DNA sequence: CGTAGCTAATTAGCTACG
DNA sequence: CGTAGCTAATTAGCTACG
């Protein structure tokens, strides 16, 4: 079970979505941010967003 | 559009035209003029100092 | 201090083409 | 039709000098 993330949707509302896919966006040598792929349940569209630094990848 | 004599990160010397130029200066100081270059050898970008007379 | 935008990975959502 | 190729969008640290 992948943990849900609290995100402000592109629509505007807040929601506890669970990422379709998770990966680390980082230039070599150092860690960067964690990016999750989300699907807006409302409009059906996709959007990316930063994840908490301690989110399990 | 004027070429600038820069030392590439690759190590070689080249006469390159900067894609983007601007002034990197704090308040009250002159600072420097910075150019955005692209190493033709590797395709890698790098910043470098431009002459103080360069058109910004 | 000060500006500017590349860099990394990922894929949906296009367009393009054979 | 099927497939291949390009971009938008997502972060923050990095680097250039004086």
């Amino acid at each position: 079970g992948k943990k849900p993330v609290k995100v402000k949707t592109p629509a505007g509302k807040e929601a506890e979505l669970v990422p379709e896919k998770v990966w680390a966006l980082a230039p070599k040598g150092r860690k960067g941010v964690k990016i999750g792929l989300f699907k807006d349940p409302e409009t059906g569209k996709y959007f990316r967003h930063k994840l908490p630094d301690d989110y399990p990848i």
